[PDB]
């Protein structure tokens, strides 16, 4: 399967219909933090590690991720722009007590490799843990993506 | 046009003076990285605290606008003039904040706005994050950094 | 004479040995991005902790420390020198601490000062943002990324 229909795969996986955000800059896309909401309703809220448990933390992380994705295909007409993520942020709202951060950005990371592939899939990351996000998001996640020339 | 009178008259309407280890600022390759910005002007951190706790949401607003003015006058410092700016690629947000506060992205527009009305609404678009974490350098409420595209 | 020797000098002044699901560094357009690095180092993440509680600030300043050697040493097995940076354009610095801490900058300056001691006070001339997060990856006390120039 190519990248865009490995995208319709996760989307209708999901049960989420996810068809400045972005600005393009010298073969870069930078793009804004992305919670996971769809229309405007937040789909994951809360605290992770106390009214939200891992499997749900990376859901999150996962309907951000295509909501990124979600962005660029509808910028550039297919994810084949994709050179590299070059670079993923991952803000986990979460508990003081919550050690698992690398493990709720797999759900991110997955999703890009699941539609990505094994090389133009990989990407630099940071996980941290925050005490809160926008409208109680439990997870929020910006990136910087080359695109092909 | 005149973004550089724009960004004095922010200055008179603030009340603030911002004509006055590590860089504030670094170029590479047309792009000027710049260090977090707290709300310090005239020195001393004008609005610090907690925001929902003993700092509301106008202050952290307020804030917000005083750490982008900051990162504007560094522009003007470095550069001469804020004509120099072709894009603002990224603001990034930290407000120091409390477990129940969940109006991070009005806190960001303290600063979005100020881009807004000195640069005009096509060289101040922005991709931006805004966070909140439990603690600030000097207790100060918010924290912003950018990267910003240069003309020519 | 290089800055190979002296982050094998620094490397022993510190104690450890540093020689020993994403991707560490990526290289695009002349800039090595790297992940953010927690303290590890002879397998285990050194420290640990919350900065202001269990973690004072030297022992935060040596986590810091850590973070920063382990990312030199990643760009040095990748390039096998670390003559190919160019700058660090910039320093993110995510500390692990409680609410009532407020001296992340001198946190962040462990890291600079490594900075500083290994790659010169020009090649190793940085911006940075230094903030405090309520928890890291297996209770870290610091978490660090970098963007780097190469030299070309």
């Amino acid at each position: 399967m190519n990248r865009d229909d490995a995208f319709l795969t996760v989307q209708a996986r999901l049960g989420y219909d996810f068809s400045t955000s972005l600005i393009e800059h010298a073969g870069l896309a930078y793009m804004s933090g992305q919670i996971p909401r769809v229309e405007d309703k937040v789909q994951v809220c809360g605290k992770v590690g106390f009214d939200v448990d891992l499997s749900q933390a990376q859901l999150a992380a996962s309907i951000s991720t295509m909501r990124a994705l979600a962005i660029l295909k509808q910028h550039y007409g297919t994810l084949q722009v994709v050179e590299k993520v070059l670079q993923m942020n991952v803000f986990i709202h979460s508990t003081a007590d919550f050690t698992q951060q690398s493990e709720v950005a797999d759900g991110a990371s997955e999703i890009l490799y699941e539609i990505l592939g094994s090389d133009t899939g990989q990407h630099t990351r940071t996980s941290v843990s925050v005490c809160q996000l926008p409208k109680n998001a439990s997870v929020e996640i910006n990136f910087i993506v080359a695109l092909k020339q």
